[PDB]
């Protein structure tokens, strides 16, 4: 993490280009620092796009569903990439993107499959889940709990034609 | 924690924003950290609000209680908004807030069971969290007994009409 | 730890408003930048009030009676503010604060139990623990070994009658 | 790790050459920053290329198929220099560079054995490998899957006639 | 690692003499900064010499091949200076100096005995540094493989008359 | 654990009285044991009762239901003694003993709460005890339902009037 | 584990009425044993049946497979009992009994994900497992692999309408 | 754990003495193995008396709980045997003897102090402690409070006093 | 590991079946072990066959090489069963039987990759492995080279064309 | 630990000679088998003397009490031989001997310094054994005190002058 240029780190430039990136597990810590940076972009801009990049191997489902909630609250569009891989929360809030602005790249793989102690709290975390799978990719809730169902990758096509991803992206549009 | 814009980072401008976020398990160098930075803003305005983002596994009893403490003594109305889970210390925050500012998001969850060597003193702090749940959320001492025995979790709504909340939003007023 | 407002931090401007905090256990370095602080306060003014705020589980017999000596070496009030728990060193410096200007929060815990490697040593600094309770306190040497024998919390107006606490407030008296 | 020369650090001015490094085993938080380094050169120029120094002895398949994809994203023609040794993951990368500029060391040393939890998700990974490898390297299915295969570690002049290297500059041009 | 005097550190001031001091052992980290250094020191002069102190007890096979490759590649002329002791990739290092400054002291002890689990890749690196030391030392392959199969050190003087080293200096000639 | 006296052990004279204990945690092989055992027992006399201690905090759920599923396979009568406490496996276990033999000293306590990686198996498990919870202390489901959502022990006499027990005693009655 | 009874141990006794308990993880040293024991009972009485009590949470897909060749190798008659749980690898062995003697109890969880480095050795091995379920359950290869490829657990009922078992008893033959 | 002399073990032989020994800790394991002693003793002949000595620092509550009503259960007088030390535990199965018969060694140190997650749980504990020892030592139910709030050790001659003993043996009656 | 009957454990009447099993990973100790028994076999009779069932995962060259060389010195013909897997030592071991004896079942996996401080010593004993293919396999040094240079597994028909096997037992000979 | 010889372990024979070792710390567990050992050697024959080899570097305060309670219970003479070393409670016991039987060897090294949580319990314990010490040794209780005061050891001779001891034996008198 070098000291890129008034003196900028790599992470702290890479906000000032309105881009929240997600890295590695979603935990506590994480998503506060996610939510901050949410916001202060709203306070910046409350109509500019914010992106999001998502490559997770997972994380907390409190966590995801708080992120989730803070990116619904704000009134910026949300550009979601998918550099890498989507896990359960990670796809979640990749599908959570404005509608046509979920985009991903060739090889990047999605997995909504959600591998999860208190029994009852985290079957109704489910069901908000499939809840909010649903209302943003644009499927029933029968379809959502078959697919979350079965433990397996997807591919940038099979998203974008599941509700999952809007477009896939190889290079610049020019 | 990257620099955001007079070169503050993220927990710094949090604080400018007279926010305070409770994040991870409540201990004594949170509580302490809380409870300076209630202060300071109360010194920085004694009229003004102050946020109180709620975020929080659990924590230790005393450390909630004094978190609590000066929530009380500051004259500044706080708004405690829940943003992502509420266990049991993080409930009783969210319950302690001025009443019309307690607010959360659809998908937070909130607990108040309490999952609690002198069992004497364990006791009587149990008892002065059932007075002070009985003062905020203008319940009685039994309900909120019978409530603080079950280990659940609580929805939005559920925690508006027993006394936690007083609003469910989605979205800023439009 | 973030920083507060000319780019102070939140222990540093805290110092800067003649508040020593004696957080956590108490061991040789905190007990080190306990007397440096109050030394500090009193260099500053030796008539001005200092405000120690005591949150500790216990501590070390010998810190605790390092900080006695400091505070009571010094020419300045000391005014002994428990903000959570009192434990046994905890409530002997609460104890050990000025007459008249001892305080504690409505749900704060006080004990003064000393839960007691060289026996003799030990005893004789209980001793001298009883001899400082019987002077700030204005108890008995009696009464004070019989409370100290029983392990157990005392509640802010308890400790107010048995002469720990001079004051119990709950808001700023205006 | 010292500072060289506007007191910028050797990793600094290293990025300010151009030049990305992927050392060491590859994970999220590398991939992260060598996507950032990525996109900030670009930004800084999208027609001058990028050097790419890999000494990697592997790491997560998902992170370098991220750096895979955000390499063929940006326009910038992408310098892949083996320094030392390039694993198998790294051997992507290298073959990854554009044509004409895949540059090695003597002494280099080349392997994309990618030694091969979920079954099929790896292995749809390892099959995506074998046609970024015959698109690159402009050989067949059958053979990249033959070579990877194989534990072994290819010379400089080996991976050079096989495709994955361009040159192998024993000194520069004199 | 104190400060030295416009503010700059022991080892930034070292690097700001055009010296590079491989201490410790050699792994990828070091290996990577060793490389940036010697070519910000070609940056800086290409025909200025570049010292290099060897005290290391051994490193990375790769990691050495790639410093020996940098070194190589670079048109400045190396003085290798043996401060303490050189193991099997330091002694390679310190024999991969330029002809005629490659120099020593008394008490600095020379190791080629290379210790060397993928056994036919060690191997293959093993024929190469056999091919180095045949190039640079001026011997041939049989008695350099003879020398580095005895586990043992060398004296400067051994070390010069073997080929490794070309003077034994004690103090500076005046 | 000594021998007593044709050279048996405690718990091998112990078996050879019909008599099965389940003390500490029940996990898989404590669970295999106790099969083992009550199928022995069941072969020596299929019509002689077996006597079950049960001294366990919790344990496995599946573990816990191949007890009760042995239980309920051999025909002979289950006279199910809670000696020390019963936790929530135990406690079915207790609750799963032959309707008039489930006895309980004075001061041992029963808990059903079943405080309990995959959603729906664990839930579809709780279902199946709350099932048998129904069946044999001759209960509703709702009730079953909000006793065991409540983490909190029972009495004897609590657990006798609710269905988990049918006799309190004290000493052998005559 | 006591001893039973000509002073038999549990196991031993076990194993004397053509018994073999595959408890706990699979692993090589069990599977040997398991191996060893279906080898003893065949020599003993190839004519008479052997008993497999299958409670375990998985294991090596490896020893699992030797394991079924050792069952389908020796001619006696194999009759599965799922007690408790038959995890993926116990429930190839569950499947893999003898058609009309797979047996189950009520509270018995049965599954067959099989959730798995040897990339393409775990696919073939999940290739083979799927020809032997599609063998002894008299099922197709696309429905098996739909079906296993559900993080799930089947009941009873289920599983022997899938062909994983065959009958379901609560209490023997009366 | 010599063997002593038909080759019986010294805690063998000690039992077959009508002796049963709690030393050290009382856990699960101790309490089993403590009950199935005293009922073997009872089976043996129920008129003969049982001697347990008692050394044990403390133990869990309903382990200790659990040998009380063991001995309660049994219609064998209970002469008990301060060796050493009695905690908490210890001192209740002490004082739990049967009247006339609850010795103590000159030396023996006696403490019914109980320093003790479910706090209601422990606390009816605790009560049902009071009401045992109120029963035996035929104190009150306050005093018994007020002496166990205190955290000191009594000695054999204050023991017999507040009824926890009955004689104070130096040596056995001449 | 229970006891078979003349008071005979598993392993013990195994070896009394002329079997010696090579379970697990090979070390020293499993080789004395294997060794010792080949011999003993031998001593009882060497004319008839002992059978040696391999299912280990690797092990120690020298290990292996010792068996082998005990397995040839010893006149008895070895009919060698692989039984759920033969690993880098444990295929070697297989491929070393009596021609025509070589057995596996349906589900075993072979490997000869043999992925394997001194470099010269393991190179010739990789050299000698491949000498000793070359023997029992009939095949040739270059085949040998390549076959071992792939990291895969072999099916037994596989093994059994590449001349590791003679033959691919289903069920016994009918 | 060999077995001597009826088939008599050393330790086993040794108790058979009368003779009990408290050798290494004095534990709970060592306290016990010591005290059950010397009322075994009671009940054979209580005119015949006991002796106790002592070699301990320290131990626990209430064991050492119960053996000393023990060994003053019985009416056997106990001949206290110190082996090797007296530590604190190893010499306590040496002193607790039957006067004109406390013996030692040339080199056995007595200490009676007992360097000792419960303050105001291991006073009194210390107080306690300043009273043994005064019974046995014939001194005065401040003698004693000043002894146990200074942290060093005693030789035979000393010891035997100060009480401790009463002959110091090099050969068997004959
Ligand atoms: C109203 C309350 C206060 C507030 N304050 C500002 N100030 C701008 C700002 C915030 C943060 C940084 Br860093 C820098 C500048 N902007 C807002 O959007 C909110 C909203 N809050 C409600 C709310 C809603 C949903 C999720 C969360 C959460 N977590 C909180
Ligand atoms: C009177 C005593 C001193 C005092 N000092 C100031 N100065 C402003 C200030 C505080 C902190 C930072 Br950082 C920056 C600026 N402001 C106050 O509100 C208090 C109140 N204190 C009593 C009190 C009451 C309740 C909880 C606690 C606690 N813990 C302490
Ligand atoms: C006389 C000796 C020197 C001295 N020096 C100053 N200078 C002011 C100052 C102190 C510290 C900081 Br940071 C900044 C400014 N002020 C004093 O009060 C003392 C007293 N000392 C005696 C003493 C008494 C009791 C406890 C301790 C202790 N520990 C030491
Ligand atoms: C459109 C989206 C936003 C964006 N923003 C800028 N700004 C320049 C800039 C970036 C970073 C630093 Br640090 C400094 C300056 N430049 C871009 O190329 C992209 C592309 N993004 C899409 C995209 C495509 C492939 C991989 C990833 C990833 N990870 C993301
Ligand atoms: C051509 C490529 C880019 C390049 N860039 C510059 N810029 C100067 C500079 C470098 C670094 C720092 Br810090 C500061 C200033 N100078 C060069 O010598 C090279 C050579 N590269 C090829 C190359 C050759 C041998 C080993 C490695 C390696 N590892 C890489
Ligand atoms: C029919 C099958 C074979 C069988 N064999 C005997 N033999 C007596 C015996 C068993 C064990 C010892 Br040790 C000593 C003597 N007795 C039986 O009850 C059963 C029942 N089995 C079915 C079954 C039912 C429920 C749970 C499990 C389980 N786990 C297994
Ligand atoms: C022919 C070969 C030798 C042999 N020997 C006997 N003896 C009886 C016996 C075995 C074991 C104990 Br313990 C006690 C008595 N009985 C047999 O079934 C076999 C079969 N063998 C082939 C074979 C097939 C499938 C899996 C494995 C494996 N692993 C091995
Ligand atoms: C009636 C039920 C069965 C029974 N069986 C016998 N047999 C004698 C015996 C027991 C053990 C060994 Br070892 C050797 C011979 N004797 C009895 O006292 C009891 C009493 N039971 C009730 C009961 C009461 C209090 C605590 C517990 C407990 N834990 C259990
Ligand atoms: C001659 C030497 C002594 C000897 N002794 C006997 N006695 C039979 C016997 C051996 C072992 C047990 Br257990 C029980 C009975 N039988 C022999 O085969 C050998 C051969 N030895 C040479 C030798 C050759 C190859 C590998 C090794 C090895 N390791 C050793
Ligand atoms: C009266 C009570 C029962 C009793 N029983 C016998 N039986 C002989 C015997 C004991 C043990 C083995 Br092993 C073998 C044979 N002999 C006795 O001395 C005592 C004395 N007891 C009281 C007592 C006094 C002092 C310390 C402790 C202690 N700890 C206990």
């Amino acid at each position: 993490i070098p000291i890129v240029v008034r003196a900028y780190d790599i992470y702290s430039r890479l906000l000032r280009e309105r881009i929240v990136c997600v890295m590695g597990p979603i935990d506590d810590s994480v998503a506060s620092l996610v939510i901050a940076q949410l916001l202060f972009l709203q306070s910046e801009s409350n109509k500019k796009p914010i992106h999001m990049y998502i490559n997770s191997p997972g994380g907390v489902v409190t966590a995801g569903l708080a992120i989730y909630d803070t990116m619904q609250y704000i009134l910026n569009p949300i550009c979601t990439w998918c550099v890498g891989q989507a896990a359960s929360m990670g796809s979640l809030l990749l599908a959570a993107g404005t509608p046509g602005m979920r985009h991903s790249l060739p090889n990047s793989r999605i997995m909504i499959h959600q591998p999860s102690i208190q029994a009852e709290e985290i079957m109704k975390l489910k069901k908000q889940l499939y809840n909010i799978y649903a209302k943003h990719t644009k499927q029933s809730l029968q379809v959502i709990e078959s697919a979350m169902e079965r433990d397996r990758y997807m591919s940038p096509m099979e998203a974008q034609e599941f509700g999952i991803l809007d477009k896939v992206l190889v290079h610049p549009p020019q």
